[PDB]
């Protein structure tokens, strides 16, 4: 369960190791800033990437990078290769079409991949939350998903369905992921019950209209700025965040950026403090919607800046209110929003790179 | 693709025929008002066979379908029994674990896997399903016998099919996720969603109809319905019987009493205006549930089903219903992308209970 960011020809020397001399599955997390590319083994899961910037911002460029590496890399190591998987930030058809993105120019397409890195019939193109799910996945069977997940409530389903402590597995149910960071991700790791398997299944729930509560002044308010009818990731974002601090301050202060105002709320300034339980509101209103449409067993929030800003969720207040506001749905009235555990990463992982070669094991 | 409809004594006479000694799959469609219960053989070539019997759900609970059981067991010969190799049956409510089913808004009590005769139901051989889980497995029973053109027809074609289809529309599923719709008493919803990977469909039950409905430029609409119900409208409030009647009371403004959802289609029919224009503003919001979910679920295709989208084909069959269907599909701030235009629309054209058909067919992956 580790991964060593290595350079290209240190990585090179990494897979000379006798400890490589193993089947290899190549592995890609591609952002909209940087990519991290390398290869995985075996009851230890070892991973050595390498990372490319995205500089021209055009996603046709992972396939220099590609080119690059099956260069510098001797066929002994290649023709170790048995699958190949990467992730990209937008959505992705067939596992093998990638994009439009709204970080980057271009098109992932499979087909022009080289197939020293991407064997043909075990190698796809994902989602990077449909990764992420993969990832998840990856943490539970390794045994360790207390070490890198917290119970943030636990729902009334859960007992009932499992015999291990809340947060000590995913669960055999259905698990959704989300991801509030730069965009808003999502993805449902869906449990079949009859072959008690389970499969991710990517979505964009931040792309759908934000249905009211109490607050069409606030939402006209962000519609008038936009031009757009706000959807989720309008709200739970860091552009997101930035609206909701100068809705707060109304100009009695200058107006910051995302990571600023998370900083200044760990500080404990207020009006960033505010800011903060306003975003969380609206996640929780993805949480409560989807928890009635998507009837899922587990909701998980993951990335980065979920860890960064454990401090919010410790918090007993913030949390108080956050499952307040989960459960603000008329279907409460049934308890479908109880239902639901809520989890938080508490510990930095990629679980892109874990889920990208977890969903190669179930193609090789 | 057949099925009978018999009585209980006529249904356990032709279980002795020669036909029927083959391993047989015990399956029931269960509703708020009745139940149809039976059993499904495979025939050739590809073909399907149900001989089912109706019982109505009298007691209004989940319940009296274990005295239903019991009454086919007792009453019905060993050998017969000893041909079902699995048990499905399907209930209008969510599902969880393939095992525990409800609570239901029109029966009472809980439909229990672990509280029914393993004679009809084997273990580790049998499940209960949402009826639109069953719903969906029936649209997959239907591809599987290459008569899916003759069942579903297209309301419009999307950007995306031909992009990963040869064949035309309407013509197969399509190597891609299906979201199947059934406007009826609820508001049912299923995905099927379909891995890439090993080129598998897979059910997924989905409760979309009770998700609260975004706006658009209709919140004196929405208001006027969250007074009459003390609830924020959800998509079933406004796509349901109930949902109907409402449309009907507003556009007839206290001018004519008010009748039933099935009177209100009837004189839509007819071409009376105010219930035509009913029946578009429920489409209006049935298209919404189209238009947020294409973009949340990416969807290759969605059709409509069930024996009300059947019955009422005069109403999809109009072209300008259809052209204002059509745009309040793409009517989504994402259609600027394309989003919407990408996914094609179906509907049910000819009668089929998809669940009966669903249940087998869900069956099959279970022995
Ligand atoms: O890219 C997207 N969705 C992405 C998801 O796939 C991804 O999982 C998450 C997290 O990385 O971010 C979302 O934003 O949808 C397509 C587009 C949304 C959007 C928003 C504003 C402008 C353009 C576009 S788009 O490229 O059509
Ligand atoms: O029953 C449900 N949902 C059902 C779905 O499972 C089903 O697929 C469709 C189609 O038949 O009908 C929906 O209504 O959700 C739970 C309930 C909704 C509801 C609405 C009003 C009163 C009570 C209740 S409930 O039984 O909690």
């Amino acid at each position: 369960m580790n991964i060593k960011e290595l350079s290209l020809h240190e990585l090179c020397e990494e897979l000379k190791t006798p400890a490589w001399n193993v089947p290899l599955t190549f592995v890609g997390d591609v952002g909209g800033t940087s990519a991290r590319m390398g290869f995985v083994r075996e009851d230890s899961v070892h991973a050595c990437v390498t990372r490319y910037s995205m500089k021209r911002k055009d996603i046709t460029e992972l396939i220099e990078f590609f080119n690059e590496i099956i260069e510098l890399m001797p066929a002994s190591v290649i023709k170790r290769v048995k699958a190949g998987v990467i992730n990209v930030p937008g959505p992705v058809t067939g596992g093998a079409v990638g994009g439009p993105f709204n970080n980057l120019k271009g098109i992932a397409r499979l087909s022009d991949y080289p197939k020293a890195l991407f064997p043909p019939g075990r190698s796809a193109i994902l989602n990077d939350l449909e990764a992420g799910g993969f990832g998840v996945l990856a943490v539970s069977d390794a045994h360790v998903f207390s070490e890198y997940f917290g119970v943030m409530w636990e729902g009334t389903q859960w007992r009932t369905c499992e015999q291990e402590p809340a947060g000590s597995v995913i669960g055999r149910g259905r698990c959704l992921v989300l991801a509030p960071g730069t965009g808003l991700g999502s993805s449902l790791i869906y449990y079949n019950p009859m072959n008690q398997q389970h499969i991710v299944v990517p979505l964009e729930l931040g792309s759908q209209t934000i249905p009211m509560r109490k607050d069409i002044d606030y939402i006209q308010t962000l519609h008038a700025e936009l031009k757009l009818l706000p959807n989720y990731e309008n709200m739970v974002s860091g552009a997101g965040l930035e609206f909701h601090y100068r809705q707060v301050v109304r100009g009695s202060r200058p107006p910051c950026s995302a990571g600023e105002i998370a900083k200044l709320a760990s500080e404990g300034d207020a009006n960033a403090c505010k800011a903060m339980k306003k975003y969380h509101e609206y996640l929780m209103r993805v949480g409560s919607e989807a928890s009635m449409a998507l009837l899922p067993l587990t909701i998980v929030l993951v990335g980065d800046n979920i860890v960064n800003n454990a401090f919010f969720y410790r918090n007993p207040q913030n949390l108080k209110e956050m499952h307040r506001e989960a459960l603000n749905h008329e279907m409460e009235r049934f308890g479908f929003q109880s239902r639901v555990t809520y989890l938080r990463q508490k510990k930095l992982l990629n679980l892109n790179l874990m889920g990208c070669y977890r969903c190669g094991l179930d193609l090789s």
